[PDB]
């Protein structure tokens, strides 16, 4: 039961999730602005974060809080229509430009 | 016995866990007040530690400890009912809003 | 060779409960600990079980936490060879019947 | 189940992309100069990106921003064409001399 | 072709060997006396590494390099046998008492 | 769909390339001499690093650039035959010696 298995990265956004009213320890374990919606990206491979990012800001008026592409990682602020307006546009973009894997967006 | 295989984060959490009585070296690896219960989170993707943060303070009286978005962790302090009331939320949103696979709650 | 996504989870396992009954200098140099008594090493998935793994080693005899290291999943303590092995005992006991990991047997050295 | 799984880094480039216009906070969060098309590449094993930027400089004169052993990555700065025959000839070089698997060349 | 897959770490030394005589680069790199053979042990899981160099320094007259709990790594110097004898002393031990898969102790 | 994947290193030399004349930008990013041909390796399991660079300094007249063991890395400089040399005696050595599987010699 031993098999060599060559390990690359697959092509999926794994998580397109807006945080409505973040609590303050939130903002805080953060470093961001304590006001605005949070939204949240994570995808694979880690490179694609640029390219979130990138969308993000183009499609709506919002302030980017981080770009992790060691981690795979997108972070942006905004009012919660902004920011859904660029979690859709990036699942939009991933699926039918990209053929990568995307989930739902989601709301807390 | 070679296969090529593309590797993405799975939807789950992995620990869900109370620790009713820390010892005094629990709680000073932890950087905390030697007083109150332990909340345990390990999450993937590791982005979602963000989300289960502020589901923990909006459920109950907590004190986060960390939120790791780099490790899909978080740590949160209070008493044995807050900590569990916290971690019963993070549970049923994780399940019930976001399809991710949940163990049980355990105590120690 | 084919291509398959595997979505990546951790696993939920003890890998190696082992004391060192007599540890050599440059292993007590290279840890930085109290030049003196048995080493317990603890291995754990996931990660964040090292601090569940501390707690209740910590609650039996009189033992020294080297370290908790909730990035690698791993514990170190140091005390008596039978403190030791009881620290260990209770670890693979509990995450084996209240947490049902999958755990190794004590090993010694 | 339970399977032992020798692992070793796969051979292929995952992403191939361009941003023809990057918004200002992706000049920003890059540090590199606020002109020209970005060039973006993920490849497996990480080494290979040495190589990657090696082709890429050669091919077209771009401006390279980085060149990551560490995650696998190359960006690179130029006109929308020069970055395009960058990523164009690293694509070719993979798959023809390296037998990598390689995806098509992204535009965003 | 999609599966989720609990990743735990497997028991297995994947290379036990002695460099006889290493160039002065070696040294250099490394950060070690320019004198002696060069003992080279890899083990998973990480935490390890504690075991096999206190086997190491118990089985011969080596002088410890490194003891890395990080990355599952052994490095000790001295004469080439006892080097050969540490190397011998620590796959002996995990194959018999602890029931890890090992390599045959190669020679440079 | 779910499986338990013990984890361990296979043992493979994933690439051994020559970069007959590297641009300066190459040397740039690497922080090396803006002289010669570079030889780039990589290998697993990450410990076998060491034993490469040993090799290929005893097999022809070539100038270590890096002996990474935490990413099993390894980088030379020299001129193009005595990289190419070393490079040849790694991958006769792992395939012959060490029972690794190996690439063929790459060159750009």
């Amino acid at each position: 039961d031993r098999i060599i298995q060559e390990s690359v990265p697959g092509k999926q956004i794994t998580l397109a999730h807006v945080i409505a009213a973040p609590i303050e320890a939130v903002y805080e374990a953060l470093g961001v602005d304590h006001e605005g919606a949070i939204g949240v990206v994570s995808l694979t491979p880690n490179e694609t974060a640029i390219i979130a990012a990138d969308i993000a800001g183009a499609a709506a008026n919002i302030d980017i809080c981080f770009v992790d592409r060691f981690t795979g990682s997108v972070m942006f602020s905004g009012d919660i229509q902004s920011v859904e307006t660029s979690l859709e546009d990036i699942l939009e973009y991933f699926k039918n430009s990209l053929g990568f894997s995307t989930v739902p967006l989601t709301k807390s």
